[PDB]
């Protein structure tokens, strides 16, 4: 099997160098991912990503192509104890938090991290997160990661990656290792490449959103919220001129004659009221623009911030860009052929009418057998 | 860039969720079927399921239809043991990927990497076959979109980012222009001015007569009096509620969302459902799958996706289905072909 | 020029005493560069022509 030469070796020549610990992502990126963590409308789709994805419900279930006749579920318990763990993670931890921040750092980050404690016969015993801001990982010499350094001068465990560890005989490891889910790219480097987040591409608005909302904060404070800027005239003996400043505010609601009519006699004053506008102080139209394009880049329908647009983003932005890739990459390197990690979609509140539709008219028809009428809706067996 | 990335990362997302299969191929006349093995077969669902590893065939389908969208071609790369049976596939970056051609019409060896990395590695051509047709050593395939002039390889490629240059950099243009113009503009209303007759040491007074009337001031939100020497208030506008040109953006927006083939409303179902079978399916599914099967396995037997793995075309086929139910004209096995459903 | 987002006094009044400055806003429509309506009709010609 496993030829152990890729054709990813252009970049460990000269355009990258082994045995170094390159850290995972690029500072500018941590500190974006930081700060956009208090942007309003930022943090807003953050943190419904994470919540909607942290809504799933985990098993672990047969594949539907089971070509693998010879199961590499290698002992039926280990699954069980993948199943345990899978609902209950490492202490002080639950599995839908996992999934939380698994799904949080793939989207500010577009990587995913974690740990196991496989304790001698594949069951394994409990999994962590990694912070993806300082972890490092190290490169073997043909094309890919051997170890991951996590931690600066104290914490130096290079736990060694799933490719090189003790496996088992029938391949299951025996001893602790990490994942690294990666996000492809343009010109593959499928390690050495970029990172690829929504957060490349919405500087622009995130700043112009801040520099709108600086401007109308300010000009809030600081604009006169007065009417009426009357002058007398310049001869006037002030001392009666005062005299006309109290027969004019003392018309406020709650004063001596409130609501009458103004008498001067003569030495004309002259009033002109003021509108203060100040109706435009954000700019409504170049902010909710804005709003629309940060809200867009995240793969949000606008109108969640009516039901056939949750359905589209359930099924559009949340399925086929957290869910198959989390999913595909625990079943890549967490359990042998024949079975993997599988998350019910009747789980999701939002596609239990279309489920129930689907499965009726189905129902009617003749010309299909029980068993694909059921595979056809989920109903393995 | 925003709306080029949101495109991008949407045609790689759509296609990274349709699910892979080998099997029959409906327009089997070769009776004698090219799945030689049978077991080269089961080899190749094993890793159109589990490519390389640290590498799943989600990842795979991703890459390979964005290096498609950008540059209208695909690369791979298949390490078949000894009997036709593949190992592993490796997608190949567009970029930094030469090919050299032969004497009579088409390409011999592909290499990849500049001065250490020189693997001449040979194309499906030409390469060591087995008594069956399969090869025996690795290659790769270079997919391959035409264009006018026919030129087959040595031609200029066919992808959108040639006829968006102009909106984009108008785009840029625009953006640029509203965020300069946001910090930069005064944002202060009210220019007051007074005469030069003034007495600097009251016309700090008159200042501080006006300006503390903002909201928690001394005397907020009361009048103004301003005994003799009229001075004279001015509001400015300060609109800046068009900075980003907003007509003159939503059509480059279109233009640039439009030429990647996306309807505009996607940025309803029935929008959902065009964009799916109109141009994801028949530009991305299509070229990917005829590609796989031209040079992956024998005649009879070709990577097939399910169409029923789309969740929005479930209705519709569900619909559809159960329309045909009530036809009687026709035989069984022809309901089931004509709306998947093989045998 | 010290009213500006981020300013030292940014958003308070301008207070000028003698010698009235003159301030003009300008305008900087700038929201038909493209012609958009003698634009789309050529767009709809082009398409109508390729039967569309």
């Amino acid at each position: 099997p496993a030829p152990s030469a890729n054709p990813a070796k252009i970049f460990i020549r000269r355009f990258f160098s082994a045995g170094v610990a390159k850290n995972v992502v690029s500072y500018s990126n941590v500190m974006a991912a930081q700060r956009a963590m208090e942007h309003p409308v930022a943090f807003r789709c953050l943190d419904k990503l994470g919540l909607t994805v942290q809504s799933v419900k985990w098993d672990v279930g047969k594949d539907p192509q089971n070509t693998q006749v010879g199961d590499g579920g290698m002992s039926a318990s280990q699954r069980k104890a993948l199943q345990q763990i899978l609902q209950r993670p490492n202490p002080t931890m639950s599995g839908a938090q996992l999934r939380y921040s698994a799904a949080l750092s793939w989207a500010c980050f577009g990587r995913m991290a974690f740990k196991v404690s496989v304790m001698s016969d594949g069951s394994v015993n409990a999994i962590w997160p990694l912070g993806i801001p300082f972890l490092k990982q190290k490169f073997d010499r043909y094309g890919d990661v051997e170890s991951f350094q996590y931690g600066d001068e104290a914490g130096k465990e290079t736990i060694p990656s799933f490719t090189k560890v003790e496996k088992n005989d029938k391949g299951r490891p025996i001893k602790n290792y990490a994942f690294m889910i990666v996000k492809p790219s343009i010109n593959g480097a499928m390690n050495f490449d970029v990172q690829n987040t929504p957060l490349q591409a919405i500087g622009v608005p995130v700043a112009l959103y801040d520099a709108l909302m600086a401007r109308a904060i300010d000009s809030a404070d600081g604009t006169p919220n007065s009417k009426w800027l009357v002058t007398a005239s310049r001869d006037l003996d002030d001392g009666q001129a005062k005299e006309v400043k109290e027969g004019i505010e003392e018309t406020k609601p709650g004063g001596d004659n409130g609501g009458e009519i103004i008498f001067i006699a003569g030495t004309d004053v002259k009033v002109q009221e003021m509108k203060n506008d100040l109706s435009d102080i954000h700019s409504k139209v170049p902010l909710d623009d804005q709003a629309r394009t940060i809200a867009g880049n995240f793969g949000i329908p606008i109108a969640l911030l009516y039901d056939e647009s949750r359905k589209a983003f359930f099924e559009d932005t949340i399925e086929p860009g957290y869910l198959t890739p989390l999913e595909d990459g625990f079943s890549m390197f967490l359990c042998g052929a024949g079975y993997r990690v599988i998350f019910d979609r009747d789980s999701i509140p939002a596609l239990r009418k279309s489920r129930a539709d689907i499965a009726a008219t189905y129902d009617k028809v003749t010309f299909i057998t029980e068993e694909e009428k059921r595979e056809v809706t989920g109903w393995p067996a």
